[PDB]
């Protein structure tokens, strides 16, 4: 009788997770917005002060979008008209409110269209970035100090990334870093003169008369790439008028020798600098350390201490090399790294000495480090249970790397099965964060005894409300594919059956290191299709997944499309032998590089499936960016795996598709997979005489997210899968 | 006759109409290739022979696209290395064979990428145009002089078209013309410094990594439009030491006031020449008459030979300025004008006379003149038996214009009544074609006492397949709607039976001008339609529509998007009422201004149709270019006619979408109606959650006309219209 979880639940977001985002603020205090009062929390007690109180700024005559407190507390930022540009970056106009006093600075103001903002670690001066170069302001309310005269759109950028470095290296726009003093400001700089640039049309309102033409500086694989400079100023001693001087660190030799890549910064000491270099081939990585120099005052990268990493099995690192953990006197770090037998455990190194040593090891994966205090180093993991899919935090006392403690994994069992975390400073209390499979759960801690303190969120209200529809379940488990374990999911009608014939939905994604299968609770598109269409919905890992060891993870090395294409393939047999699934109605959906796995499947032969869409898939790996791409394909010339690169096209299986209804989708301002990638499909479609959907999204992104196009995309697909499987 | 007209027989072209495409080139011979063989006829007696055969350039190496003979036939131009730009701009290579020798020329060769050729009206002097400058060769192996130097690409057009001059004002590439003597080259230059570019993408083959961005200038309505100039020079006077003398003709000062365009040039004797020229608002044109002084070396027009033209109720001419077609001496020409009552008869004009006076008149049109002699004006009108979408020609004797014979009425009355004309130098010959309601026939007659003198091509093949395939009849006929008859024609099929309901598919152009019932016979997808699925396509001619008098034609000025829109909703619902039709079976489709109207009418609300397929359509007329736009609407601003350009899109009916299935298709390097405008309709009926279908096709223009790509899009409308009409 109870309804049933609709398309429209899900388009208009009836059944809503309640989170709980906070900010560590010291070793025992966070903030918090409620009833968007900026609330200060104490974690031993629990007691919350209003911080800013939501009444202020009423006045202020714009919506502020989003804050940023000053560390040692006088000034808060308000950010104000943003604008958006690509997935980190953007424009905003920036005001600044003493807080001592109700006053916002009238004077020396962050100029509008600033494109990066960020206070010291500590105190309050500001560092921002505006026209492409780098500004210093000591003081809110003093003319800033020019630090960079060599911005230039689209050419030279100082202190912010261009394109592939924001998405593809550092998942940031930020290109800063300050020293925990505050005293040094080091940045990079980014030279992308000869990127040749990706061209297409964006049409908006129907006011425009002609359409405008973006173009970005974008490297397609094998194409020149853009180059990079390190340099670290001191802010201490800067002058009104004369120019500041900015010191260069250069990369090592062993990367200069060819086209390289600046993968990580990291601050060890006030006076120590680490900095992770990587190779376009990128099988070689060289961490740099940086001693400043007092008598000198620059800085010097002696050699014998670079550590080094490299691959034969495929490449370094899963999306990157991994993040260098720094001991407090920062001469040791812990890193992750890929044992002897292929599997990702910590390793503990000393600056000056070679080898590392491992701490932790087994047939399963450390997914993170998280926190590092003398006494303790603590970290997450897939071990609990042997579920690859599954994330707990624990604990290592570092006088016996033996003695480990699971410090989430029987708190709530049933429910809480895949974890993270968020640590104060010197990690004296931690919030852990439930995903699944239940509903999410929030929580605090404290790190001496590890005793649970409260309960910050438990989304008791969606609980109460989701009794009364008829949620599908999940089902974890796996199969075996030639002597291994391959897991999957699926989503399961309410009042599910196993003596009936369901039809089957595999939604795919499955590029390298990713994970499909997992113990997270999710409200999406699949639980409508289960709760009221009565439609399976599986995701299957297979090879090149991640999280289960290099032997698995890497098996797809310079070989995209191939075995994880196959995987999916034989998951969808296997589970056409359920007695549960009906073999007449398998279909296949995926967006992104689950696109382009849709695509070869559908264009395979095999048979098994009647249907699938592929929303903005990658068709062609040359049309894709040079850092993910030659990641693991290397480069597209005949010296080194050319061959592939146009063996591992969509449009090459173009014939195929007559056996199969395929829907085709792609926004057309797509950045990132740009459009032309399906056109190309279509084309090919078209030159062989086949006949399949198509539907573009005028000015839409990678994404397809802005509120109209995300429902219309749903309900097109919805309509397309339901015809195809038959169901009114 | 068992078997059915399918949509592969329509596609692979499996039932061919034969032509007879001729060449006159004299008074009484005309070329024919026959195969690849060039074949010379006598048209008084008939005889033929090889002019040339078609194995003489087998060891050429090119694979040759045309020819062109010259007039004293010394020499043949051939063509190859076409690459076809717009609708009749391409660029090509050129050789000259002589043919006395039998020599193919090494000297001073016609370059590479040359884009426009034409040897002299009588003689071997050859004009051509190579980086947009125009160069003149008095013999094929002597060295060419070069015209002019301001040749710039999309700049500065010497002696060719730009984009709009090209497509909707000459609906040619070529901007030179030669005097009858060959003496004179004038030519017009066209300055687009001014003009914005439209831009869009074109992804080419597979291996292109980037896409290239197209651009091309093209003003779009109320934006800057390119100037004009126009020259003459004296070919028989050019020096390789002096540079050419060009003489300019201003325009005159009632174009001078204002934008204007050059509409047409026309070499009235050896030293006369006539230019008609138009205002941007087009309700104003100007003929000037400009004679060379023989001592001065210069041009006058005289501003009292000035011939003016204006339109009260609306624009002038059809789609423009009629051409004038003047007597022997040059002190008189004949021209077709609106009358008294808005029905456009032939005027005769004396040249620095008042008026004109009308050798024609009546409630039905004249078409076009054909040829002129001493004694006889000949010209093709839709007289005949009131039937507006029938054509025939006539001959008037001009020493009485009482007597009036018709040509061809009676030739073949039931097979044929739409002819058009070819004739002769000196019009002693004439060759008709006719084009239906039977099968086309082509026949050769004498002008003297006009009598038949043989047949050339009677298509007997194909009429004895047809005679094994169950075609569809065509009805061509009228309802009265006010006290007006409108014209429409239904495609039938096979067995009709007026007992039965049939589905209906309104196919739709219907655009200012235009004409969709008439007798002409086509083999096309409607004939498929009909004859395989059994739907009856029917067509309207409503108000806008042409050759029905100015009544009808300009009540949809400034007007464009509505009567012609709702006597197409009202043309359905009277084809609801005859009892043959299955009113819950109504589509409509249309391509161009079809589209245009198709989506205007499925959002219109009317409840009529149950669905709809716009290909290419405009959507707002601010999107479409200045020549056609502003003809029909003004210009676009709060003074003019801004308001209904902005009540008159597709995207404000966006809502109404809801009540039916529309599939939108475009072309993506759509140089005319540009893909945005498409887009924006995508984009509209997704900010208002209306699902529909679409398909953009890559690379494809307005014509969408590649094979493969032309047998794409047929394929998947049909399956479109067979779904929406629940037909297997
Ligand atoms: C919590 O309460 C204590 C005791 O009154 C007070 O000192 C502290 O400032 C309070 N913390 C907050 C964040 O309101
Ligand atoms: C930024 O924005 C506002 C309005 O857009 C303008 O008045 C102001 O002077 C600009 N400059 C600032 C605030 O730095
Ligand atoms: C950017 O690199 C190019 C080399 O192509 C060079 O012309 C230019 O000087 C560089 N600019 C800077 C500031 O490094
Ligand atoms: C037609 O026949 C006449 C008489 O023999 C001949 O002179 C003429 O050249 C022929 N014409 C053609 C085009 O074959
Ligand atoms: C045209 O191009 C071809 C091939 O590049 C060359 O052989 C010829 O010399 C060129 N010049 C001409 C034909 O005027
Ligand atoms: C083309 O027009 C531009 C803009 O007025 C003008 O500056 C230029 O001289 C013109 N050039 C020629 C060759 O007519
Ligand atoms: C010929 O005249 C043009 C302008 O009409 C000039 O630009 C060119 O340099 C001249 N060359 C000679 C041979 O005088
Ligand atoms: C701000 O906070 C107060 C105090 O809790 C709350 O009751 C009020 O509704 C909030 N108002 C706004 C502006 O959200
Ligand atoms: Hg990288
Ligand atoms: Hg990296
Ligand atoms: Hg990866
Ligand atoms: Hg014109
Ligand atoms: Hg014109
Ligand atoms: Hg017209």
């Amino acid at each position: 009788s109870r309804k049933t979880y609709t398309l429209t639940d899900y388009l208009k977001n009836t059944y809503r997770l309640k989170l709980y985002s906070l900010r560590w603020i010291s070793d025992h205090e966070y903030l918090y917005k409620q009833e968007n009062n900026i609330l200060v929390f104490n974690a031993e007690y629990g007691n919350s002060s209003v911080f800013l109180e939501n009444s202020t700024f009423d006045e202020f005559g714009h919506s502020i979008n989003d804050y940023s407190i000053s560390p040692d507390g006088q000034f808060i930022l308000l950010e104000y008209n943003y604008v958006k540009q690509w997935r980190h970056s953007y424009t905003a106009s920036y005001d600044i409110y003493d807080l001592n006093k109700r006053q916002l600075i009238t004077e020396e103001r962050i100029p509008n269209n600033t494109q990066w903002v960020t206070w010291s670690p500590v105190g309050h001066k500001l560092a921002y970035v505006w026209n492409n170069d780098i500004y210093v302001k000591i003081e809110p309310n003093l003319p800033s100090y020019r630090i960079t005269w060599t911005g230039k759109e689209d050419i030279i950028y100082n202190g912010i990334t261009d394109w592939v470095y924001e998405e593809e290296v550092f998942s940031a726009y930020s290109a800063l870093w300050w020293s925990p003093n505050g005293t040094f400001l080091a940045y990079a700089q980014f030279n992308d003169t000869e990127v040749p640039l990706i061209e297409y049309s964006f049409y908006s309102d129907e006011s425009l008369q002609y359409p405008k033409t973006v173009r970005v500086p974008y490297p397609k694989a094998g194409a020149v790439n853009p180059t990079v400079k390190f340099f670290v100023v001191n802010t201490d001693s800067l002058s009104s008028v004369t120019n500041a001087t900015s010191i260069q660190i250069t990369a090592p030799a062993s990367m200069l020798i060819g086209d390289h890549y600046l993968c990580d910064v990291t601050w060890a000491t006030q006076e120590r600098i680490s900095l992770q270099w990587l190779r376009r081939i990128q099988n070689y990585s060289v961490m740099d350390i940086c001693d400043y120099d007092e008598s000198s005052g620059r800085w010097n990268c002696l050699v014998a201490r670079q550590h080094i990493e490299m691959s034969t099995t495929g490449w370094v690192g899963r999306f990157r090399p991994s993040e260098p953990h720094f001991t407090l006197d920062g001469n040791s770090f812990y890193k992750i790294i890929s044992n002897e037998e292929g599997y990702r455990h910590i390793c503990y190194f000393q600056i000056d000495k070679k080898d590392c040593t491992f701490i932790t090891k087994g047939t399963w994966e450390v997914i993170g480090i998280e926190a590092l205090t003398s006494d303790y180093l603590y970290y997450i993991s897939n071990e609990y249970k042997g579920m690859p899919g599954g994330r707990n935090l624990y604990k290592i006392q570092l006088s016996d790397y033996t003695k480990v403690t699971c410090l989430s994994c029987e708190l709530n069992p049933e429910r809480c099965q895949y974890y993270s975390v968020s640590f104060s400073k010197e990690a004296k209390y931690y919030q852990l964060r439930c995903s699944g499979p239940g509903l999410p759960l929030y929580t605090l801690h404290s790190s001496v005894n590890d005793k649970g303190l409260r309960v910050l969120e438990d989304n008791s209200a969606l609980d109460k409300m989701l009794q009364n529809v008829q949620m599908p379940s999940k089902k974890l488990d796996f199969i075996i594919l030639n002597e291994t374990k391959f897991w999957y999911q699926m989503i399961l009608p309410p009042h599910f059956d196993k003596s009936k014939k369901y039809p089957l939905l595999l939604d795919v994604y499955a590029g390298p290191c990713s994970q499909k299968a997992d113990t997270v609770f999710r409200l999406n598109w699949a639980t409508y299709l289960a709760s009221t269409e009565n439609i399976i919905v599986a995701s299957f890992d297979g090879r090149g997944s991640g999280y289960q060891g290099d032997k698995i993870m890497h098996a797809i090395n310079r070989r995209l499309g191939t075995f994880e294409v196959e995987d999916q393939i034989e998951a969808a047999r296997q589970f056409s032998k359920m007695g549960f699934v009906d073999n007449k109605r398998i279909a296949i959906w995926g967006w992104s590089y689950g696109g382009y796995v849709t695509s070869m499947v559908l264009g395979s032969g095999s048979g098994v499936f009647k249907c699938g869409i592929a929303v903005a898939p990658v068709s062609r790996w040359e049309y894709y960016d040079s850092v993910y791409t030659e990641r693991y394909m290397g480069l597209p010339t005949p010296e080194d795996n050319l061959d592939h690169y146009r063996n591992s096209t969509v449009m090459s299986r173009a014939e195929n598709f007559k056996q199969v209804e395929y829907l085709l989708i792609h926004g057309t301002a797509d950045d990132n997979v740009h459009f032309q990638q399906s056109a190309q499909i279509s084309k090919a479609l078209v030159d062989v005489g086949v006949d399949f959907q198509a539907m573009w999204y005028t000015d839409e992104d990678h994404g397809i997210a802005s509120s109209t196009a995300h429902q219309h995309i749903y309900t097109h697909m919805s309509h397309f899968i339901k015809q195809c499987f038959s169901l009114p």
